[PDB]
């Protein structure tokens, strides 16, 4: 599928892709290999679907948070730089691109949101979020506004949400512990909704609108990353970059991202990509080429970062980064981001209340792990005859009651559909972990076809248990957990919006009560 003898690269439209293409030209001048740089819309969504079919770019650029999902899906090639190259980058940047013990990408730069303010409108930036309403009122009398930033991406709103105690996954990570719906998160989002209620912000303000307003000098402040600095320079706005405002006396905690370059598992040009990334991009001159297009932030390369660190704007970036947290790269990050995105937009527009919106975001973020906990335990206890003695953990009553519901209803299905299941089992012929990996396509084909209800979900899991008993019987018990993860993946991927609308596994319990 992917063409040999050339390099195709994907990077976001807000990054210095003209600078990157110029690095690609130097690579072409040396090697005779053409390098095509593209910046397609929603590439972070497009990549996992096209790469799965063996297609897509040789190299994909994104923040490290999305890269665990890719690797888990077998979409990323394991990268193996020698010691000499590894020592040229900061170790913690390597940490951000490590997944299950393996390095799955090259770290490029460290990104953190900062407060960007117009020094001509606002000689001193506000230290607190609380004082911004009164500041806006003051600025409105001059035909200006205080603050405008992207409200369509939760990335920009998260620092405020996390300030008073809101969090994604509790940190060792406890993935079952999601704090998107606690008091702190409610406090942060409410303050944002109130800003909109009191005409201090507009719910439909996106990236382009916020950037245009600041760079034209219509609003005193914005919230953005280093990549935005270029266009602000062009606009000749007397701007400064500083620490984010505190909320309730506590610092804003932005999720910190490490711009990373991954190599497609289906790429026939893995050696070319490695050569490009190591010996052309991750150099003083290579990063400078991109940085001069759009600023990268604090780059992973020590030799170049030592120079950039002298920039007050970089100092402000790293200060904000220190008060924030490095994003997790667990596969669930995509689901978390989608849930929180919807929650922020819905609360901002009044479609839901803060309590309602964050409630759904909680259910959406927990959905995979909670589903896995239930499906894994059912499959394993059915196969072995004995239950799991371990505590259910967070949201334990839900998991426990769902499992008990599943036991009652699942056993009925397996009983009544026994002959049908045995016929299906024989046709699939499942005898090792290799065969279990093949099931994903067949499973998705049958399940996603037709209507949606709890009954089909029970059938899905019950046949999974039926297969699990077969796997155990033929001494393939090690294949049960991969099967459980596979089924769980299919379920939450295909019925994500439906499950959330049913209030998750609580809905399942109530439905069969
Ligand atoms: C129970 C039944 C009766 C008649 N035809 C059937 N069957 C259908 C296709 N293959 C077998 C089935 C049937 C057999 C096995 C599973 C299902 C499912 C769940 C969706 C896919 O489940 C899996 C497929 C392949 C491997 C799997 C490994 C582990 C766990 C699940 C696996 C359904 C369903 O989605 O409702 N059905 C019923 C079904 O799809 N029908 C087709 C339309 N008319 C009613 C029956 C399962
Ligand atoms: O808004 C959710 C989004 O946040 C992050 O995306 C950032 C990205 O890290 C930055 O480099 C820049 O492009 O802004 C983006 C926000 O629009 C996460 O990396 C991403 O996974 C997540 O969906």
């Amino acid at each position: 599928k992917i063409e040999e003898g050339k390099l195709v690269i994907w990077i976001n439209g807000d990054k210095g892709y003209n600078g990157l293409a110029e690095v690609g030209k130097k690579f072409e001048k040396d090697t005779g290999i053409k390098v095509t740089v593209e910046h397609p819309d929603k590439l972070e969504e497009k990549f996992p679907q096209v790469a799965a079919t063996g297609d897509g770019p040789d190299i994909i650029f994104w923040a490290h948070d999305r890269f665990g999902g890719y690797a888990q899906s077998g979409l990323l090639a394991e990268i193996t730089p020698d010691k000499a190259f590894q020592d040229k980058l900061y170790p913690f940047t390597w940490d951000a691109v490590r997944y299950n013990g393996k390095l799955i990408a090259y770290p490029i730069a460290v990104e953190a949101l900062s407060l960007i303010y117009n020094k001509d409108l606002l000689p001193n930036p506000p230290k607190t979020w609380e004082e911004i309403p009164a500041l806006d009122k003051e600025l409105k009398a001059k035909g200006k506004s205080a603050l405008m930033f992207n409200l369509q991406e939760p990335y920009f709103t998260w620092p405020l949400i996390a300030a008073d105690g809101g969090y994604a996954f509790k940190y060792k990570y406890d993935i079952k512990d999601v704090g998107v719906d606690n008091a702190g998160a409610k406090a942060g989002l409410t303050f944002l909704v109130d800003l909109i209620k009191n005409k201090h912000m507009n719910a439909d303000t996106d990236y382009s609108i916020a950037e245009a307003a600041f760079n034209k000098g219509e609003t005193a402040m914005t919230i953005n990353g280093p990549w935005a600095w270029s266009n602000i320079d062009t606009s000749k706005v007397n701007y400064g970059v500083t620490v984010l405002p505190t909320f309730k006396g506590q610092p804003s905690k932005p999720f910190v991202g490490v711009l990373s370059a991954g190599i497609n598992a289906a790429s026939p040009n893995k050696e070319l990509a490695k050569e490009f990334l190591e010996n052309y991009l991750l150099t003083d001159e290579g990063l400078e080429a991109v940085n001069k297009d759009k600023p990268l932030g604090a780059v992973a390369l020590k030799s170049y970062e030592e120079e950039l660190a002298k920039d007050p704007r970089i100092a402000a970036t790293m200060e904000n980064a220190q008060k924030g947290e490095i994003m997790p790269n667990i596969p669930q990050m995509s689901a978390f981001w989608y849930a929180v995105r919807t929650a922020v937009i819905n609360a901002a527009s009044g479609r839901q209340t803060v309590d309602e919106a964050l409630k759904d975001a909680q259910t959406g973020s927990e959905l995979y792990r909670q589903s896995l906990e239930i499906i894994s335990r059912y499959l394993r206890e059915q196969a072995t005859g004995a239950a799991d003695t371990a505590p259910m953990g967070a949201s334990g009553a839900t998991s426990r009651k769902a499992l008990e519901t599943l036991r009652r209803v699942g056993d009925g299905v397996q009983r009544n559909h026994e002959t049908a299941f045995q016929g299906m089992l024989r046709k699939l012929d499942i005898k090792n972990e290799d065969d279990v990996k093949s099931l994903s396509r067949v499973m998705i084909h049958v399940f996603s076809d037709g209507v949606t209800n709890w009954g089909r979900i029970v059938t899905l899991i019950s046949f999974g248990a039926f297969v699990a008993k077969h796997l155990k019987t033929i001494n393939q018990e090690s294949c049960i957990e991969p099967l459980a993860e596979s089924i769980t993946d299919v379920l939450v991927r295909t019925k994500r919006d439906w499950l959330v609308k049913q209030r998750g596994w609580d809905g399942f319990v109530e439905f069969f009560h």
